[PDB]
């Protein structure tokens, strides 16, 4: 399914979605600004990403696709389960914190996006509990999935207080480490 | 003081009502003031924003749900937790409108809101630590209760926005209550 020109439309969009973002935040993703910048109809732009919702939920599935492609797992090849999750999770974190600005946009879209952007929810959360279930395990067993869903929602919670200014990194890391050690601190 | 606490109440009451109507949008500081009888000065001063205001309209939320034991002290932390999960989903699936209001600010909450955060979380971590004790929860169980925390806040969310139903936030809950203490 698909084309080339449509691969090559669709990155231009969340290319210049995240551009957008990164300047004015989620206030500056508009519908007309995204495909004027993308150099794409608006129509083509609707039939892809039916709300700013959309695109930037898009754009998160998108990085996190990315992330995990890119991790080079060498650097924790004879690490424990416990220092494969905090590696992951710790990843996750400087890249989320690299652009604040544009991750905020990212996160308000991803929390409150409608059922009309399931599909595009479920491929970020997928990918998240993917990462996590890996790194515990390789091939994951069910628990190990459920344990990453556990993980994505403590790490989504601690996300939003950093953000917001209502947590330091600092913060963050030791809630993130306190989670994983009560839910496999046995695994080290 | 007496004034003061009936004052912080109608002002309270006012929050729910309009935010009952219309969400999050709705809730507007003039409109607050006015529908409490109170001078917007008065408002100011015990809540110094709409994220204030809601915020603290959910702290009294769980204050009252925390308020309304003795029937569950036969079954076992697993159960007692499970039952008052079961509690809080039920409370927060009355009234979608006023719901999405509470979780929007809390959400998105600033730093200056942070004190009135920390009490709301403070709230529902007692609730769940206070269910798998019995008497005062230790430090570890304030820990497991801070986690479970977080799995409700992310099940409220795909559920007001119809990606999860009231079984499948159940289920998830469930889970993450088994996972961490079995």
């Amino acid at each position: 399914l698909g084309s080339e020109a449509q691969r090559e439309r669709r990155k231009r969009i969340l290319d210049a979605t995240m551009a957008i973002a990164s300047k004015g935040g989620y206030e500056a993703v508009q519908m007309r600004a995204v495909a004027d910048r993308a150099d794409v109809a608006v129509g083509t732009l609707y039939r892809y990403f039916p709300s700013k919702v959309h695109l930037l939920v898009s754009a998160l599935g998108r990085e996190f696709s990315r992330i995990d492609a890119k991790t080079d797992r060498s650097a924790v090849a004879g690490a424990t389960p416990f220092q494969r999750l905090n590696f992951m999770v710790g990843k996750l974190n400087r890249a989320m914190q690299r652009n604040p600005l544009l991750t905020e946009a990212m996160t308000r879209a991803y929390v409150f996006a409608d059922a009309s952007a399931a599909s595009e929810v479920d491929q970020v959360e997928k990918l998240i509990d993917s990462m996590f279930a890996r790194a515990m395990a390789g091939e994951p067993t069910e628990d190990q999935y459920h344990i990453a869903r556990v993980i994505s929602d403590v790490w989504l919670s601690n996300l939003l207080a950093w953000l917001t200014r209502r947590a330091s990194a600092t913060d963050v890391s030791k809630r993130l480490d306190l989670a994983v050690r009560l839910l496999i601190g046995d695994q080290d």
